[PDB]
């Protein structure tokens, strides 16, 4: 089984309205070819599929998040980014990366990282 250990940065505070991007990086190159997805979990609630990618720059997003994010990746950089316009409220949440996953059905895959805090005033 492929060692993949995904790297998270782009976590922040802003005003609603404004703007962040999240990255995910892994130095494994098998990570240019998987599915990768953001998902963002409230304090006490599940785990929620809200942007992801295919390897060949697909993109597919949660109904709330549509129109306001983008993921978008550079496998010349091993990264995947998902740049958030018009934050909201609701919007705060901690982000988590995952490669592997399956986009329609929004099943996890097995690599997870650590997770990035997001806050909108």
């Amino acid at each position: 089984m492929a060692e993949v250990q995904l790297v998270e940065s782009g976590g922040g505070l802003v005003q609603a309205g404004g703007s962040l991007r999240l990255s995910c990086a892994a130095s494994a190159s098998i990570f240019r070819a998987l599915n990768v997805g953001y998902y963002r979990q409230t304090p006490g609630r599940q785990r929620e599929l809200i942007a992801g990618i295919s390897g060949g720059g697909s993109t597919h997003y949660a109904d709330p998040v549509k129109g306001r994010f983008t993921i978008s990746r550079d496998n010349a950089k091993n990264r995947v980014d998902l740049q958030m316009n018009n934050l909201k409220p609701e919007d705060t949440a901690v982000y988590y990366c995952n490669a592997g996953p399956t986009l329609t059905t929004g099943d996890a895959g097995p690599y997870w990282g650590q997770g990035t805090q997001v806050t909108v005033s």
